[PDB]
């Protein structure tokens, strides 16, 4: 087959630009972003992924500038990263070389669903939990992901591995300083974004994270609408009616805007009857109209839902003990260290 | 089977309520605030749509205030409302009977497009020109619609009669007054909404008209995208980067967020060839950063594109005349009456 050599920057680590070789390429993604190829690394015959995105000259990738900070096993790791010309002449591409993951929670969820079953309780505890642990760490550094969503979460079936990708709409959000309000995709777009608030918070991820648990134990969206007022009737009719307090905390501009008296729904009759009361009282906790009173992605991981994670016993339906969960870092624990006690369960030292 | 009575209010003309009987109630809508129902009026045998929502001592309903003044060929008429009962006690229902139209643009659109064809130029003609005739009508009035979209023109196949429905976000906008930038669905977005702005025109109907437009030729949404992000992407790739001026026509709180510096690509290379030349000029002066560069609706409906209805020997596809497209009022060409010179041609008005 054609094999491709290039001289790759290593991701993390000292600027020693290497020769790398690969071969087996093929497109596995085309967005706004750019092109998702698959290849295989000659060396090691190791799958990669490689993210093909135009280069102005005017500054550097922001992308690529949080992607060389980031190291965690929940995140999808950048490899290398090269230049190159591809399709236009005169124009340059820069080419991220990350981990490859073979599904998303996109499609194994709508697995489930064209087969009416539910993702068993375990692997929702599973990939609930890492991805807080994602979100935990990139918050540490100040950096919001701003696009949580099913399909920016993939997973090793075997491994029962999930990890974080996409961090094209990743900022550093810094107090004071105003940020777009047009990120986060419909369904999981956090109240204060659908009032198009520019002082929001790293809480918007939560909100997201939220959506994506609720959409796991539903087997659909919790907040659906093609319209910013048709999702925020979703919310309206499972939260109740936000008060003029719970509208200054969101956006103070849509105070004097009269909204439709609905009652606060009990959450135990918003899922089925078996739905288990942690998953219920998460949901709750993390799907709030205040940004602040919302559980922290720490706050989240160390939840009463979690528990079976931390039991000594616990195993992976084809056998396999449970992958990483316990390894946390002084930079992860940082936004609350006590939590370690809860989190970093006796049997996990070793 | 089952015959319901009820003592209707006519929507147009003096308060002088009279008996309505209708039959065979079918549930035909499922929607933000209520249902959507079709029924036989016992005494024509005729078919109505009866929207039900449930409503407040508090206000008076907007929508219901906004049907009760209307009355053009291109818009669904409010027959009746009359009041009633639904749920657990202590609710009021509000009930529109309003004309029944039994095909939307969506439904027809999506036919061509699984049989991997495009709707004929006459269809594209006739359907456009008719949404502007109903945007010239309710905007000489102030009312922005607010959710122009597919979904929301309805067809009657065999008349080739489009009418304009779902008058819910419907609002009167008032020079000064804010309104809430979270109207208007996923890929029919003016981006001034997407920008967040609180301070729009009417011209974000043209907006979305443009979009249904260039939707109706290509056999594909012209901006999609999940996220407003992605659909801005979509925009720029098309119409070029907006300029820091065009940034401050629309939203001047993004003039200072820089933009990708991607070429003002030609809208000839946009369609397919056989496109016609004026279709895609009709896009172009729709589909324009500048909100106030917009055509209007009655300038639209005066456009090149629209010369073929305006020929003596037009005819449908089944060989009948085209609907009504010439009876214009004094209200409807009150924005600008010197157009009426285009609009009317010699034929009509011997
Ligand atoms: C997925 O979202 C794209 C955003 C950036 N992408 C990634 O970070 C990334 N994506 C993938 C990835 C791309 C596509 C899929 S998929 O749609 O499930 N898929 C399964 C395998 N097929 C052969 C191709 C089709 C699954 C994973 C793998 N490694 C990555 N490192
Ligand atoms: C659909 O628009 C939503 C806004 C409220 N609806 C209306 O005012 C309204 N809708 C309809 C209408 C509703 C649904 C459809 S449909 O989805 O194409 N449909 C075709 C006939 N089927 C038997 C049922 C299914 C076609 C027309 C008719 N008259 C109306 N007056």
């Amino acid at each position: 087959s054609k094999v491709t050599t290039v001289v790759a920057t290593p991701g993390q680590g000292p600027d020693r630009p290497q020769e790398v070789s690969y071969t087996d390429t093929k497109v596995i993604g085309n967005g706004s972003f750019g092109v998702v190829y698959q290849a295989k690394l000659c060396d090691s015959g190791e799958l990669v992924a490689i993210k093909k995105v135009l280069q102005d000259k005017r500054f550097k990738n922001r992308e690529l500038q949080i992607m060389r900070k980031l190291d965690h096993c929940n995140i999808v790791r950048l490899r290398y990263f090269f230049y190159s010309s591809g399709e236009k002449k005169d124009e340059v591409y820069l080419n991220l070389v990350l981990d490859y993951v073979p599904e998303t929670v996109y499609r194994v969820a709508r697995h489930y669903s064209r087969a009416k079953q539910t993702l068993p309780v375990i692997y929702v505890k599973l990939y609930m939990y890492q991805l807080f642990r994602s979100l935990a760490y990139i918050h540490s550094f100040g950096i919001c992901h701003r696009d949580i969503k099913p399909q920016n979460l993939l997973l090793d079936p075997d491994t029962a591995v999930l990890k974080l990708c996409d961090f094209g709409s990743a900022k550093q959000l810094v107090r004071g300083e105003p940020n777009v309000s047009y990120i986060c995709s419909r369904y999981y777009r956090a109240p204060e974004l659908i009032f198009g608030a520019t002082d929001y918070t790293s809480s918007i991820d939560v909100w997201s994270a939220g959506c994506v648990l609720a959409e796991l134990l539903l087997g659909q969206p919790i907040f659906p609408g093609d319209s910013g007022v048709d999702q925020l009737v979703e919310i309206i009719k499972v939260l109740g009616t936000p008060t003029r307090e719970q509208i200054r905390e969101m956006n103070p501009n849509y105070t004097e805007f009269k909204f439709p008296q609905i009652k606060a729904h009990p959450w135990t009759k918003v899922f089925r009857p078996r739905t288990p009361p942690e998953a219920i009282a998460l949901c709750s906790r993390l799907l709030e109209y205040t940004p602040t009173a919302r559980l922290t992605p720490l706050e989240a991981c160390a939840h009463s839902f979690f528990d079976e994670l931390r039991d000594p016993n616990v195993k992976l339906p084809n056998g396999r003990d449970t992958p990483a969960l316990f390894n946390f870092t002084t930079q992860e624990l940082s936004s609350n260290p006590p939590l370690a006690t809860i989190l970093i369960p006796p049997h996990a030292r070793i």
